[PDB]
């Protein structure tokens, strides 16, 4: 029960039932209410037998993440070369974590322990204890504190305003548990709906200490077919900056936009979607300015009973697509929308250019083989307040991937990738491999 932070297996086989109209659940604002899975999971409509196999696997795989007790492992050749995407930016080039876990009908607790080895993300101390919290729910709202991780917005490869891509920050957030349409008469048109809200303490933030993220998104959608997505942010607080009830309103530095994903399976019978996210550094009252944006297409095919997810993917977090030293930059918080160097939004940082493609087969095994492309010109301004990508540069990276159950439950994941770069800090070859072992207590 609870809260369910980002997992990529969990989502990519909750999107390819989303999409292919087995279920119907937004897989835009991370994390998601468990409460919520389960409800779309009732009213489930398989018509194929890839589609069972999926479907079991959505309770196996929260069964896996939510173990009483979970040791889970990484270790790497080196940072990959490329930005990574939903659920696979790491921190370190070794690590190890404990977690103890334990939910019911109204709580969720989620202890983790980290251990880290080669520090790629600045910390205090190789100990961390990095997506841990404990929730409460009430009146059909999850309460939570602790250091809990979120994605806002449809992309694959980033977020624009809150990724994934950094450390998760302390602070306190909230959430619908069940996400029904509204009773009300007059408003049932609105349809399924969410919201989030956070309020968080940047950490080691130097240019102005203990600096806040407060911040709120809400997304509808009217009709199967089309989720809307708002969102905004606003970095406030911190030593020397106004604190008070007062000052915090909204009429700091802000960042505020615009998401979408368009279902074409309720019409035309495709397995497709595409979506976007246009997020604005400056607010024109009702619309975003000086803007970045992302757009995409995915597919989600199933095979004999196996199943095949896709997608094709561009950002542009330069502003307005031509103006640079302006995205992600401000001039009070100088360090910028970066934690320790680690972009708060996008995994590339501000001025960036991204294209990405990737495909992968999952098997009735789930065994899931991936393959992924990339072109990205990043940091063409060599600012420092991006450690993620601190020089200009243009990248040309290819990424294989391997998921697979080794014995048992114990879960192995894999990576090999070569980068084409002209003035990276990372070996052009590498590869990673993580692991999971789930325990009962
Ligand atoms: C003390 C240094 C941190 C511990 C690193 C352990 C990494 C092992 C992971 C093995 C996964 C295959
Ligand atoms: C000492 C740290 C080195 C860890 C490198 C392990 C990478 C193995 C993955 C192989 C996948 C093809
Ligand atoms: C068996 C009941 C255990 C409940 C523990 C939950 C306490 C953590 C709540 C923190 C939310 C702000
Ligand atoms: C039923 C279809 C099975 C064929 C799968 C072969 C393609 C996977 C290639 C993986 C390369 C990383
Ligand atoms: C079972 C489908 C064929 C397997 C293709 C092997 C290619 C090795 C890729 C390794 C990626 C980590
Ligand atoms: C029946 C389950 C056994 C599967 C074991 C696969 C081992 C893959 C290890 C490759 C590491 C590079
Ligand atoms: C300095 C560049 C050397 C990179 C060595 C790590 C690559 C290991 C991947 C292949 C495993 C068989
Ligand atoms: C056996 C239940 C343990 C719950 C721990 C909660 C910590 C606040
Ligand atoms: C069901 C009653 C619980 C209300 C708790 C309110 C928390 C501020
Ligand atoms: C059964 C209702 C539990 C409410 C918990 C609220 C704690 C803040
Ligand atoms: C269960 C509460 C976890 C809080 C961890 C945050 C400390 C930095
Ligand atoms: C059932 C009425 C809910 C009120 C919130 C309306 C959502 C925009
Ligand atoms: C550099 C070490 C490579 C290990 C591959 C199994
Ligand atoms: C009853 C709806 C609560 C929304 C909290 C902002
Ligand atoms: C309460 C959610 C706020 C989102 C406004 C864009
Ligand atoms: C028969 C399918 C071939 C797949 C090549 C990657
Ligand atoms: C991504 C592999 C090709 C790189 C050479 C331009």
């Amino acid at each position: 029960a609870g809260l369910v932070v980002n997992d990529n297996d969990l989502r990519n086989d909750l999107a390819w039932l989303s999409d292919r109209g087995v279920i119907h659940l937004s897989l835009s604002t991370w994390p998601l209410s468990q409460e919520e899975i389960a409800r779309a999971l009732k009213k489930a409509k398989p018509s194929y037998s890839s589609e069972q196999v999926v479907l079991a696997r959505i309770n196996q795989r929260l069964s896996a993440l939510k173990a009483d007790f979970r040791v889970t492992g990484y270790t790497s050749t080196d940072q990959p070369g490329t930005p990574q995407g939903f659920g696979q930016t790491q921190p370190a080039d070794n690590s190890l974590g404990l977690a103890f876990n334990n939910s019911g009908e109204w709580w969720d607790v989620h202890l983790q322990g980290n251990v880290e080895g080669g520090e790629r993300i600045s910390n205090g101390s190789r100990f961390n204890a990095n997506g841990a919290y404990g929730a409460v729910k009430f009146w059909n709202q999850w309460l939570s504190f602790g250091q809990v991780p979120q994605w806002w917005g449809p992309g694959y490869e980033g977020s624009l305003i809150r990724g994934d891509a950094m450390r998760p920050m302390t602070g306190f957030l909230m959430q619908r548990a069940e996400q029904a349409a509204p009773e009300t008469w007059w408003l049932r048109w609105v349809g399924p709906w969410q919201y989030q809200i956070s309020a968080s303490q940047m950490n080691q933030y130097n240019a102005v200490p203990h600096a806040k993220i407060i911040g709120g998104r809400f997304t509808f959608s009217p009709i199967q077919s089309l989720e809307l997505g708002a969102s905004r942010i606003m970095q406030w607080g911190g030593k020397g900056r106004p604190e008070s009830l007062s000052n915090f309103w909204d009429g700091g530095n802000q960042l505020a936009g615009f998401d979408f994903k368009f279902k074409l399976e309720p019409t035309l019978g495709w397995p497709v979607s595409f979506y976007g996210q246009m997020i604005g550094e400056d607010e024109s009252g009702f619309l975003p300015s000086a803007n970045m944006f992302l757009g995409g297409i995915e597919g989600h095919h199933g095979w004999g009973k196996d199943a095949v997810n896709w997608y094709l993917e561009a950002h542009d977090t330069r502003t307005n697509m031509s103006r640079t030293n302006y995205s992600y930059t401000h001039h009070i918080y100088k360090d910028g929308y970066y934690q320790q160097g680690y972009p708060l939004g996008d995994a590339m940082g501000g001025d960036g250019q991204l294209v990405a493609g990737k495909v992968e087969l999952i098997t009735e095994d789930n065994q899931r083989w991936s393959t992924r492309l990339v072109y990205a010109k990043v940091n063409p301004e060599n600012q420092s307040i991006n450690k993620a990508f601190p020089h200009a540069d243009t990248l040309k990276g290819i990424q294989l991937g391997w998921s697979g159950d080794v014995y048992q439950s114990v879960r192995l994941n894999t990576s090999l990738w070569y980068t084409n770069a002209n003035n990276s800090d990372s070996d052009d070859v590498g590869a990673s491999a993580g692991i999971e072992i789930p325990f009962s207590l």
